[PDB]
């Protein structure tokens, strides 16, 4: 019960079209596998702390990331602070997630498959 900060109106993370939810991860692996070097998507994970995370294809290989929230502030592996997941996402969409894992050097380039309603 964080005493002192309060919240207005938080950002719709399920606004926007790399928005995946709490998918299911076996088929993380398959829809993202398929997709091109460049597909990025933000997924949930039933936990209090880390209720956030992030899929990308990169490297014929499908990684996934961990989302740290604390002290009203959202980041991962604790590398660098973001005024929430937004920012996160704005942050690697245009820098390479290399500085976090040198091993992974891409950019948020397409969203995830997308709902496709109809």
């Amino acid at each position: 019960g964080s005493s002192g900060s309060s919240g207005s109106r938080e950002i719709d993370y399920t606004a926007y079209p790399w928005f995946a939810g709490n998918m299911e991860r076996q088929q993380t692996d398959n829809l993202l596998k398929s997709h091109a070097s460049g597909t990025y998507l933000i997924r949930e994970r039933p936990a209090e702390a880390e209720r956030f995370a992030i899929s990308i294809k990169f490297n014929d290989e499908v990684k996934h990331i961990k989302v740290v929230e604390k002290d009203n502030w959202i980041h991962i592996t604790e590398a660098k602070k973001f005024d929430s997941l937004l920012e996160l996402v704005e942050y690697y969409q245009c820098h390479s997630l290399k500085e976090s894992f040198k091993q992974l050097d891409t950019t948020l380039k397409y969203p995830y498959s997308g709902p496709s309603s109809g």
